[PDB]
């Protein structure tokens, strides 16, 4: 199935966090929109954050998450889950290599803030 | 029922990580094995990275978030979501007013690492 | 905070299952748009399902499971999770007793359907 | 990634449930330690429970769902749940064909019982 596509509600603001856990530097990049709207690039092996931003949904409220490293893209893992029908979490997990521990990059991405 | 706990594996590592949606500056209190083993603080309405530590689960797993706002305890949210039988987040909400979005503090634990 | 309670898309057909795990009679509602549109009871240390029902979630969408036991409403646990951003379910879980294992009666709602 | 195969407890009893909403008859198969230990047929476009059955984890724990219509495999998409720190849902929904619902066979397994 795909991975790593949620749909926002529209114009909402949402924020995007990565971690990293792998030797590979890994490229997260956020789609709103079907445009590239952030990019984070990082290498730890301790779960660093190697980005954060927070991102308007737009009009459609696509947002795609897609990972790479070494010019290669990774498997993706996700799902969305809701809290007291209010809190979403919408989140993904990926596979740079041959371990499938798909933590190589972890993307949590939340709403609503503020 | 009772929220912000969790059992994790024994003698794992693992990311705690907190962001901060409220007016009121945020105090968040993870206990492995019902000690304290890391405080974050910060006060942001755009969902700031008030905190991120790596802990390790100990002998017996027991990891709990507690979130309290100018000394009074927020009402809690929390579940553990599990992909590809491999990949684990544990996710807290917390509210310390009126609105119920549950975002005041959020606080991300993942698993594994490395 | 409050559980059992899930906005779905408006008009949108919904199954709804509940099974259970207790000496208690186990009395489920499920309201939609604050009026009851199922009720299911039975009894079973087994799991076994004691309603299944396919609703409309109707102009609103919004879906509210109870449950109680011979006149006392059960603490509830819930979440909704949603898969390759498609495939929803939503999860109660419900205490009636001592030891904590909020299976009691177990509601699952699916959609969409067909 | 692997899709619908979970680790649960040794030597638990859990719940099996399958859901269908298809033109398609499915086939759904529950393997433990890996033979078939339940299997339902049926077709629905209503979400008819086409199965439910009680089983043992056993001594290996590890539970597999695999979904076909007439022997062709269907594709997976699964996650698992945790309410409470104690009720646990492992979730599963499969694709027939090209629409991408994701619904066409849905099972859910849910433990402890009792
Ligand atoms: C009927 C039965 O199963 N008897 C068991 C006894 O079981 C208890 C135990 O399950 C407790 C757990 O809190 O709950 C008692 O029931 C209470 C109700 O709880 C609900 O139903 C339960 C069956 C569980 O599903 C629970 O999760 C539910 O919440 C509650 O709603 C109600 O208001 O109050 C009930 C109590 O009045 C339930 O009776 O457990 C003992 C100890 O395990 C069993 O005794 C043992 O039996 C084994 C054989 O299996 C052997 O004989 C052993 O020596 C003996 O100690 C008893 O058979
Ligand atoms: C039998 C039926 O429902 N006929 C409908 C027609 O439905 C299609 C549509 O659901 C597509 C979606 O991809 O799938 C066709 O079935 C395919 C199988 O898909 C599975 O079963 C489906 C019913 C869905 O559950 C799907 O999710 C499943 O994956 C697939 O396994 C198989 O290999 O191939 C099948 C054939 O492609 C299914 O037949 O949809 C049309 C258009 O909406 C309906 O026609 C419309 O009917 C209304 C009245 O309701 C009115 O008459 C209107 O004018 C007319 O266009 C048709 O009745
Ligand atoms: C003064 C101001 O900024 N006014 C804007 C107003 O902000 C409100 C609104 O967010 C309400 C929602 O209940 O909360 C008030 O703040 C609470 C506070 O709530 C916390 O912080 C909020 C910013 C928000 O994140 C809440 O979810 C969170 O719980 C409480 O903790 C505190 O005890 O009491 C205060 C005061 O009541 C905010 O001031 O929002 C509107 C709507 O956008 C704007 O028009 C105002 O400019
Ligand atoms: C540390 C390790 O990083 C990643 O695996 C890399 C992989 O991206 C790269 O292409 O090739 C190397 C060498 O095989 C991988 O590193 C080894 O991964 C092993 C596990 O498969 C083991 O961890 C070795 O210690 C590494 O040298 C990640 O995919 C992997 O999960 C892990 O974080
Ligand atoms: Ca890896
Ligand atoms: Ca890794
Ligand atoms: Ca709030
Ligand atoms: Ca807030
Ligand atoms: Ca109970
Ligand atoms: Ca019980
Ligand atoms: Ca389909
Ligand atoms: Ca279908």
């Amino acid at each position: 199935a795909t991975q790593g596509v949620f749909t926002l509600p529209a114009n909402t603001r949402f924020g995007v966090t990565a971690f990293a856990n792998s030797s590979g530097t890994q490229t997260v990049n956020v789609l709103v929109n079907n445009e590239t709207a952030a990019t984070f690039s990082g290498q730890s092996t301790n779960n660093a954050v190697i980005g954060t931003q927070v991102l308007n949904s737009g009009s459609s409220g696509k947002v795609q998450v897609q990972v790479s490293v070494n010019g290669r893209p990774s498997d993706l893992v996700s799902a969305q889950v809701i809290l007291t029908n209010e809190l979403n979490f919408a989140l993904v997990g990926s596979e740079d290599g041959t371990d499938n521990d798909y933590n190589d990059a972890v993307v949590v991405i939340n709403w609503p803030l503020g």
